[PDB]
């Protein structure tokens, strides 16, 4: 089945999944040059204070932290989206060394990793449909750079060591995902896709230009993690990441001049 190794890593994915090599894939490099200022953007709109966490767990390929998206509590609006997009998960990728880890990249600069917020047009109802839709999904994506701390990722640092292996969770009920937010909503903005199986093109990619600094101790832990289940030989969950794919007949959006 799919993974990051050499044997089932992203250069295989395209045997059972062949829209791997699509016209609208992710991720892709953000060339800061080529891409435009465009001042018809609506303002963006992050409305996450009524979210609603409820568990976390490790997956096999990350760790996503769930939220209840049965009601319009964590949304996102506006930029250059139609309507209103409910948060259901998010999720990191990230490296085995702090060079490299993020699926975007800035002029070909890799950042240490990269946070994944998941979000479903509402117009469709739920999750499985709003996947059959090419305007169905937005997902909000931030750098991470080592540095300083981040305070608002502590909680989920110090409930890793819960869910180590694959299949592991654990509640995570009155998580602020605000505390994983930069102070700018500048952003770049294209269409694409799922970065993982089944890479579904679905997604209005929102990337922030500005990183989170998040501590070395921080991401260390990240990379504690297990792809393995309980039980099986262990193998650190590190360099859960894709590669940029070919930017093809698309054009990447800037909100700032
Ligand atoms: N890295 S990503 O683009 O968020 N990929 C994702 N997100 C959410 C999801 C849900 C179900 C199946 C696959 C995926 N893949
Ligand atoms: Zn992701």
């Amino acid at each position: 089945h799919w993974g990051y190794g050499k044997h089932n890593g992203p250069e295989h994915w395209h045997k059972d999944f062949p829209i791997a090599k699509g016209e609208r894939q992710s991720p892709v490099d953000i060339d800061t040059h080529t891409a435009k200022y465009d001042p018809s953007l609506k303002p963006l709109s992050v409305s996450y204070d009524q979210a609603t966490s409820l568990r976390i767990l490790n997956n096999g390929h990350a760790f996503n932290v769930e939220f209840d998206d049965s009601q319009d509590k964590a949304v996102l609006k506006g930029g250059p989206l139609d309507g209103t997009y409910r948060l259901i998960q998010f999720h990191f990728h990230w490296g085995s060394l702090d060079g490299q880890g993020s699926e975007h990249t800035v002029d070909k600069k890799k950042y240490a990793a990269e946070l994944h917020l998941v979000h479903w047009n509402t117009k469709y109802g739920d999750f499985g449909k709003a996947v059959q839709q090419p305007d169905g999904l937005a997902v909000l994506g931030i750098f991470l750079k080592v540095g300083s701390a981040k305070p608002g990722l502590q909680k989920v640092v110090d409930v890793l060591d819960s869910i180590k292996t694959k299949g592991k969770s654990a509640d995570f009920t009155n998580f602020d995902p605000r505390g994983l937010l930069p102070e700018s909503l500048d952003y770049w903005t294209y269409p694409g896709s799922l970065t993982t199986p089944p890479l579904l093109e679905c997604v209005t990619w929102i990337v922030l230009k500005e990183p989170i600094s998040v501590s070395s101790e921080q991401v260390l832990k990240f990379r504690k993690l297990n792809f393995n289940g309980e039980g099986e030989p262990e193998e650190l969950m590190v360099d859960n990441w894709r590669p940029a794919q070919p930017l093809k007949n698309r054009q990447i959006k800037a909100s700032f001049k």
